[PDB]
């Protein structure tokens, strides 16, 4: 570490959560100390503004908002304080996908303060008339078959919606079991096996049997206004994506409250299994001259009385605590922008599915050293698995190649 400053009077954090606004003024009162709280920009945009200040050696702040797997990006070129001393015992306090995803080579370097385990969120109107139970999709061919019935409303109408996303075929590989991506040897090493990883070979046979058979929307684009549209006149039936997603539901698709349920994720095979997508953390620069005031700011945003404002806010919780808390587990309404509590779900007690959601994730997934690149070019390989006919494994093996080459170029001994 740099020299340390002995008198603290102020932090920089950068973070685009909104709610941490009123946390860090909390935190102001109780400690004395002033936060200076800036949203420099959205995920990739703010890693942009980190990734100059490191660049330029001056500029970063003490705190920065980094989402999990854009974590070893910054760890494994040593621009994180390693954590792990000051983290004694919090394996017990994080659930295990956030307490996986924030160790890169087995050390700490963020702490947790908001999650996205994986769900099945469906629209019961759609599936009732489809004659589908979405409480009994427990394995991917219940999902097939079920995806086969709704198709069978009309020409128009289909399971769910997917044009090509990265996050989406990162943590469906995650669920399967997957681990294309393998950090070794004090990060020196990495080895990008989606090829032949089996875990990714078994989603890319489950997902290329609905490709082929046509019974994907492959057309809408995640997060468009068609797909919003979809979601609320029924031909985008259901959706397999993170425990987030029900905010988004309420004041983006507020048409469909009351219709739509949440389950747990099929699995290839029924097991108890799960994947997390989104979720970001709270990190401290390595460079900062005030690192022990810093993580005293995130310790108490992600480990002390912070997190339950950041939950009571609608973040969703990182801590196992928190999935068990009597103001969480027993909601069946959400808030809306306005304040407005919307039963959204028709009663469904619907943290109670995402608290055990939370529970199955596996904790043996990697990110690679360079997700925001590899995932930037994925549409580049993928696209023409949901365009035209190419085999998702034919584009992920050209993935592959350039993710490969791309690492070599960055100082890392690619392995296949």
């Amino acid at each position: 570490q740099p020299s340390q400053e002995s008198n603290v009077k102020e932090i920089d954090v950068w973070a685009w959560d909104p709610s941490l606004k009123q946390i860090a003024a909390d935190y102001e009162k109780k400690t004395g100390i002033k936060v200076n709280l800036k949203n420099v920009g959205t995920n990739t945009k703010e890693y942009t503004q980190l990734d100059n200040a490191i660049e330029a050696g001056s500029g970063a702040p003490d705190v920065a908002q980094i989402e999990y797997y854009a974590l070893p990006q910054y760890a494994i070129k040593g621009n994180l304080l390693d954590i792990t001393d000051k983290t004694s015992g919090y394996e017990d306090f994080y659930n295990p996908g956030p307490w996986s995803s924030v160790q890169i080579d087995g050390k700490v370097y963020a702490l947790p303060i908001d999650a996205g385990p994986m769900a099945f969120f469906y629209n019961k109107e759609i599936f009732d008339k489809a004659g589908v139970d979405g409480e009994k999709i427990k394995t991917w061919d219940d999902y097939y078959e079920a995806a086969k019935k709704i198709h069978a409303l009309g020409d128009e109408y289909y399971i769910t919606s997917d044009s090509g996303d990265a996050g989406f075929f990162d943590s469906m590989t995650w669920l399967a079991g997957g681990k294309p991506f393998q950090t070794t040897n004090n990060g020196k090493d990495v080895t990008i096996n989606l090829t032949g990883d089996n875990g990714v070979k078994e989603f890319e046979k489950f997902w290329q049997k609905l490709l082929d058979e046509k019974l994907l929307d492959t057309k809408t684009v995640g997060w468009s206004e068609d797909w919003f549209k979809g979601m609320q006149d029924g031909t985008i039936a259901s959706l397999l994506t993170g425990a987030w997603m029900p905010g988004n539901l309420v004041n983006s698709a507020p048409a469909a409250a009351g219709k739509w349920r949440v389950a747990l994720m099929p699995t290839p095979n029924g097991e108890k299994a799960n994947a997390e997508n989104g979720g970001s953390s709270l990190a401290v620069l390595k460079s900062s001259p005030k690192a022990q005031a810093a993580y005293d700011f995130i310790e108490y945003v992600a480990h002390g009385d912070g997190v339950k404002t950041h939950v009571e806010t609608g973040a969703f919780p990182a801590d196992k605590a928190s999935l068990e808390a009597d103001y969480f587990k027993n909601a069946t309404t959400i808030k809306n922008s306005d304040g407005k509590e919307i039963d959204y779900f028709g009663g469904q007690k619907y943290n109670e599915v995402l608290a055990q959601a939370s529970a199955d994730v596996l904790t043996g997934y990697q990110f690679l050293p360079f997700e925001v690149k590899a995932r930037g070019v994925f549409g580049d390989y993928l696209g023409k698995s949901y365009t035209g006919n190419q085999p998702l494994s034919e584009g992920v093996a050209a993935w592959q190649k350039a993710l490969i080459d791309y690492g070599k170029e960055q100082g890392f001994t690619m392995k296949e």
